[PDB]
């Protein structure tokens, strides 16, 4: 169940969170701030002589437990939960080094009895949450180690861990009475399905593990010398949806003939795309007239063996590669005797935020964005902070390398990101976040907001196919990971920047009749209070299409307001977006442009997070043509197909906007529709 995972994501979340609270603690964080409270970032590392970058990750991580208030003027501050730091004993970091290994085998004694007496015990805390970081430290060895022979199991065949000493029966036995994990029913332990499925699902925690290291020198990241040190699978399962999907096209004869997976590691990922589309799709059952070839792409040669033992039945090829160098590839492809690159679908798992960081090239382009409220935190090779602005002006160059590779088939994208502390903690246990965040920063891994990493794409004309691309965690309200498909568009998406007033001026004239063009006040109100909310559509330099949007408190305020008050329905933590304007000029309609342009921002403001909705007030434009009846009989009314008359409420409506309400007097200088105005909304559907 989700309430299990929930579980294991708050064991690894204290195997991450407790080693870094500590080293806190002994460099005198929580000591400081308990002075001198309102602190910033650059405060702080002067007084502590930390390292900027690995040190702010560590806020980060803090903030998002709600140990750490962080202000407007992004001073930190402590709050009454960071209170219990007293109580974690140092001791506790013993645990990330016992023989557990050895201790399942019999030959280690009563190894685990004083730490489960002190698991039994709340570790003396009088925290239930904490209590279950600290388990995490106990919990997460034992499950590896319990599963390298699947210890954890019911007592039908091999009674629960019977098959060992008496003393690690009596000490794991107490420990999983302690934890849920077994009853003692009829007078003998039997696993319960929590320890069934905390033992099924002890790989997810067990495989990133692989911290120890880092977090045994943590406080060396933090304060020293930083520089000598250094899960789901339906994540595939809808990658797979989208592969049958390109392989069961329309006609054989333009279906890819390559299929190329930048970051191979072990080759997994490619197999299990060649047995799908053997197995299922339609290519598969013409193989022998239309040949597939899975191409592997990676830059540690180990790696590459371990893909041509994995393909090793398979056609396959393989190649040394990185993915900030895309233009390498076509011509190790070109050494390699592929001179069709036009003819491979790109795919890739999980990497783009593993890349080898290129500064910005595009100076003009850093700046735009220079004052956009990222929340990416990324750390350089020396350690200290690289500025979100610079790390996403960085994403978008690399992605621009990779869509001048880009060809007909497109570019299927896994990747992961980060979350903004006010959310990690409303929903810290419902994802993995806190620790994984936590270490891909201290990692010098690049992790940017979904929303950030799919404008990025679209800033270089990389757009996903919604239909195949997929979000997740599904029915939460953030987005954590992103299955995208992109395809590359002859034109590009950005954010609209103060700069571009004179030309959007420009572009409400050409779309609208003096009495319905939006004031130039408004304009720059929508600009200057909602930078993330004005997408613009830029073909060949120009701007030919312009969406507007800012945030709501409800629908409810909405609807019982008129034209002229909107500006002050604007509230930034608001749980609705409202679509403020559609302008495409006329030379470019009848495109797609404005149909495509609406169906990218409803998907760039769900991967925002926290939107149940996208509404707005449209306009009719023949209903003066149809005056006599009311309009609820004409917004009734249907063209030659099933689609609704009017083109404006039509083009909504269309595009999966239902018809909430009409509005009277929304619009008063609107006369052709006598100042009726006709609210919209989109589901908006996970
Ligand atoms: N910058 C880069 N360019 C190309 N491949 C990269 C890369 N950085 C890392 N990789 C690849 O990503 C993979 C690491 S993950 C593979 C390990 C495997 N999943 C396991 O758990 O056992 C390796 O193939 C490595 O070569
Ligand atoms: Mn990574």
């Amino acid at each position: 169940s989700n309430a299990m995972l929930q579980k294991i994501n708050r064991y690894t979340h204290g195997f991450v969170a407790v080693p870094v609270i500590l080293a806190c603690r002994e460099k005198g964080v929580f000591e400081l701030l308990a002075d001198e409270s309102p602190l910033s970032l650059n405060q702080m590392v002067e007084h502590l002589g930390a390292n900027s970058g690995h040190f702010q990750v560590a806020l980060r991580m803090l903030e998002s437990l709600h140990w750490l208030s962080r202000n407007k003027e992004l001073k930190y501050s402590l709050t009454a939960e960071a209170a219990i730091h007293n109580k974690i004993s140092e001791d506790i970091l013993q645990l990330y080094n016992l023989p557990i290994q050895s201790y399942l085998e019999g030959k280690q004694g009563n190894l685990l009895g004083r730490w489960i007496e002190r698991s039994c015990q709340l570790w003396n805390l009088d925290n239930p949450l904490m209590a279950d970081f600290l388990d995490g430290l106990l919990v997460i060895p034992l499950l590896l180690a319990l599963h390298k022979h699947n210890l954890l199991a019911d007592s039908e065949d091999k009674p629960l861990l019977s098959s060992l000493s008496s003393t690690v029966q009596e000490e794991l036995g107490k420990l999983f009475l302690h934890l849920g994990w077994a009853d003692l029913t009829a007078g003998r332990l039997t696993i319960t399905e929590l320890g069934r499925f905390m033992g099924e699902r002890a790989l997810n925690t067990a495989i990133v593990a692989s911290y120890t290291p880092m977090l045994s020198r943590i406080h060396d990241v933090l304060f020293g010398n930083c520089l000598s040190v250094f899960q789901h699978q339906k994540y595939f399962a809808d990658l797979e949806e989208s592969i049958l999907s390109v392989f069961n096209q329309l006609p054989l004869e333009e279906q890819p003939k390559y299929i190329t997976d930048m970051g191979c590691g072990d080759g997994t990922l490619l197999k299990r795309v060649w047995e799908t589309i053997q197995f299922k799709s339609a290519r598969g059952k013409a193989l022998e007239q239309y040949p597939l070839r899975l191409i592997g792409v990676d830059y540690n040669e180990a790696s590459l063996k371990a893909t041509t033992r994995t393909l090793a039945s398979l056609p396959h090829l393989v190649l040394q590669g990185d993915i900030g160098n895309p233009e390498q590839m076509v011509r190790s492809l070109e050494a390699h005797g592929i001179h069709d690159p036009e003819n491979i679908l790109h795919i890739r798992s999980f990497l783009d935020h593993d890349r080898l960081f290129i500064p910005p090239q595009k100076r003009n382009e850093l700046k735009e964005r220079a004052h956009l409220p990222y929340q990416s935190v990324c750390v350089d090779d020396q350690g200290e902070l690289i500025p979100p602005h610079v790390m996403v002006q960085s994403l978008v160059e690399h992605l621009e390398r990779w869509s001048q590779v880009v060809n007909k088939h497109g570019l299927m994208i896994l990747e992961v990101h980060c979350l903004e502390p006010r959310v990690v903690y409303q929903f810290l246990d419902k994802s993995e976040n806190l620790h994984f965040d936590a270490f891909q920063g201290f990692s010098q891994q690049y992790l940017v907001e979904a929303e950030v990493f799919l404008m990025s794409a679209a800033q270089v004309g990389l757009f996903p196919k919604l239909e195949l691309s997929k979000r997740y965690p599904k029915t939460f309200p953030f987005t954590r990971i992103t299955l995208n498909y992109f395809e590359k568009r002859p034109y590009k998406i950005s954010h609209a920047y103060l700069s571009d007033l004179p030309a959007l001026v420009d572009l409400e004239v050409k779309c609208w009749p003096e009495n319905l063009r939006a004031s130039t006040h408004e304009i720059r109100r929508r600009l200057e209070l909602n930078p993330q909310g004005n997408l613009v559509l830029i073909i060949e330099d120009q701007i030919i299409g312009a969406i507007y949007s800012q945030t709501i408190t409800s629908t409810e305020a909405l609807e019982n307001v008129k034209y002229a008050q909107v500006p002050t329905l604007h509230t930034p933590q608001g749980s609705v977006i409202q679509l403020l304007a559609l302008n495409i000029l006329p030379e470019f309609q009848a495109r797609g442009l404005g149909n495509e342009l609406r169906d990218f921002m409803l998907y760039y403001c769900t991967l925002k997070g926290g939107i149940e909705s996208v509404v707005g007030v449209t306009r009719c434009r023949n209903y003066v043509n149809y005056s006599q009846m009311p309009m609820m009989e004409y917004l009734k009314l249907h063209n030659e197909q099933r689609q609704l008359l009017d083109p404006i409420v039509g083009f909504h409506v269309s595009g999966g906007a239902e018809i909430r309400g009409i509005i009277a007097n929304y619009r008063p200088e609107d006369t052709d529709n006598l100042g009726m105005g006709i609210l919209i909304e989109y589901n908006l559907r996970d």
